């Protein structure tokens, strides 16, 4: 749930492990 992860998703990614995409950012958990 937090944008802890310091990786957005605007590509669709997200590489830290617990990242969803909450696009543009990921947010683990």
């Amino acid at each position: 749930g937090l944008p802890v992860c310091g990786e957005t998703c605007v590509g669709g990614t997200c590489n830290t492990p617990g990242c969803k995409c909450s696009w543009p950012v990921c947010t683990r958990n």
